[PDB]
RNA sequence: AUGUUUUCUGUGAAAACGG
């Protein structure tokens, strides 16, 4: 038994909660364009330069974004296991978008996809229509949606 | 409290500032 925003409530929260963050639908398009923006041609970067160059391009519109907030947003990415992660003796570790992530269409499913199996965990039911919502401000992707929930289950 | 920030090699940890 639960209402609208009794779910969203719950769901940024379960988010927060794995160090993980959601800053709308807008600004997340951005930052996941800058991630790519970063990390198409095979660069690898440390979570730091790489948290970096994303909060310098994207504070000229977005100025609330930090290291932090970017931080989470990386963090996420990394749950959904899209970067190829490559140690270096007490040295920050190398990151890398692994080459199926390498489109923008291929990681914003990946990073959505996430956020839904963060909801399963934490037993969310939530229908596509309220999802297009959450994600991207309107009705638009529903189907997209839809297509996520279906390929998880 | 709701938040916000900071550090870090994090399917994550540890803190600080609001009040």
């Amino acid at each position: 038994h639960q209402n609208p925003q009794q779910l969203s409530s719950n769901l940024w929260a379960a988010v927060r909660a794995r160090g993980c963050q959601f800053l709308g639908p807008a600004m997340q398009e951005e930052a996941l364009k800058l991630v790519l923006l970063a990390l198409e041609d095979g660069s690898a970067l440390s979570r730091k330069v790489l948290v970096l160059f994303v909060v310098q391009r994207l504070e000229p519109r977005f100025p609330q974004a930090s290291k932090t907030s970017i931080g989470h947003v990386v963090q996420l990415l990394y749950r959904a296991s899209c970067f190829k992660v490559t140690k270096r003796d007490e040295d920050s570790s190398l990151m890398q978008l692994k080459e199926e992530f390498r489109t923008y269409e291929a990681l914003r499913r990946e990073h959505d996809s996430q956020i839904v199996q963060i909801a399963m965990e934490a037993g969310l039911r939530i229908a596509p229509d309220q999802w297009s919502s959450l994600l991207y401000g309107d009705q638009s992707h529903k189907s997209h949606m839809q297509s996520i929930i279906d390929k998880l289950q």
